[PDB]
Order: C-alpha cells, then structure tokens, then sequence
C-alpha cells in the first residue's frame, strides 16, 4: 500500500485549529492519505498532576467534555470540507505531548505528522527525535 | 485569490532532498496551490565572507554554477512527477537562511513554507518567528 500514512496530532488545550484540521482533510480526500487522529488530553494530564501534588480532586468526566470539544471541532470542518460529520475515529492519550507522540507513532510507519496549533518551541526537540515529516500548522 | 500561496524553500548547502520538493509539487498538483521557489545560497554566502577575511579570489562561476545544480535537482523531481521539465521561477538571495526568508516573506501572503532538508535543528527559531505554517520534511 503506497497510502501515505498521515497522523494528525491533537492537543486538548488547542483544539480549535481549523487550519490543521483542514490540512488533514484536504491529504485524506484530494492525496488519498491514510488518515488517523491523535487527540493527547495534556490538560486533563496537568490535572491529575495537580491532584498528586496538592490532592486536587477533579470529575472523571472532565476526561469526555474535552473528548466531546475535540470531537465537535472536528466534525464541523469535516462537514464544512466534506459535507460529511463521518470523522475519523479519534486516539486519546493523557500525558505530556512529545512523550505520548513518541510512544502511539512508534513502529506504525507515519510518513508525515500534522501538529495541530501547538506553540512550536517544544515540538522542536520530537520533531527532531523523528523520523517523519512535519507539518507545524501555526 | 483563494489559492493557497505556498513557498518552496531550497538551499546552497543540502543539494538532495527529493522528499521535500516533492510534497511541493503535490501542493501545486493535487492541491491546486500557488507555488513559489526560494533558493537562498547560504554556502555562497559564507563564501563571500571567507573571501573578505582573507582576501582569496571569488569567481563568478560559484554562484551561476551553484544556481544549475539547484534548477537541475528541481528539473528532475519535477520531471519524475509530471512529466514536464517545466519549473517555476527560482529567487534566489544570498546570506543567512533565517534571515533571507523572513527578508523574503515579508507581507507576501504565505501561508506554507516548505523546508527543504535544511537541519530541522536550525530553523527552531525561524519556525516560531514566522506567521505561517511551516512543513519541515526530514
């Protein structure tokens, strides 16, 4: 399969990034990309961190209304684009960004990682330690 | 108009980078983008200022012979995929890549730049200055 294998990464904290969503779309239809979505939730990740170091306590449902932002963004450029609300099915992951990239893209063959409105200074470093191409959607 | 203006970044030092130029042309292809070619001869550069530092003659042939390379590689990935030698114009200007492109960009619309596999270590800073997106191809 000559299906170029792209990941879209998506942070709960920037998930209103139309540019990137679009970005994805327009390789998914008009490149026929194999197309896959990973949603990292850093913030519900700060949580639980605040949790253990102050014993912050915080509803198991702050988990699915970010599951649901992420998701509604994505269906409204999808149909916007496709006139479709058929997305893709959505990977979440609850850590720090660059380790979780790391972790879920390993051995799966991505030829190229669309970053979805992330501040770019610490996408360097992955970036780097990476052996795709990437797509900084600003 | 609402065709997407997109930058091809080519340079002196790393000749060649068939990956990168070719995502380029896909923008131009599949995804009906405006495509414009910046080739900055850093290598030449740091030439002319080894030149003034010890005064060693500089031929004109460097700089002419630098810019057929770079049309050549372009040719025939250009080539390769359409079958046409037909290129688009290359600009190119002479001195520090991050400081050549802002130069360049400067109020033109871009709203993707395509780095041609320039280090992906250096362009961190250059990445962040610019207000557009930027595809880093390894």
């Amino acid at each position: 399969s000559n299906a170029m294998k792209v990941l879209l990464v998506l942070t709960d904290a920037y998930s209103d990034c139309e540019k990137a969503i679009t970005y994805a779309v327009n390789f998914s239809e008009k490149l026929g990309a194999e197309l896959d979505i990973l949603a990292v939730l850093e913030d519900v990740y700060n949580l639980e961190r605040a949790n253990v170091t102050f014993g912050l306590p915080f509803p198991p449902e702050i988990k699915e209304e970010s599951k649901k932002r992420i998701e509604r963004r994505l269906r409204e450029v999808w149909e916007k684009l496709t006139g479709s609300t058929e997305i893709p099915g959505v990977e979440y992951r609850i850590g720090p960004l660059s380790e979780e990239v790391k972790k879920f893209v390993e051995g799966k063959g991505y030829e190229l990682v669309v970053w979805a409105c992330y501040p770019s200074a610490y996408l360097c470093k992955v970036i780097d330690g990476l052996n795709l191409a990437s797509l900084i959607v600003k």
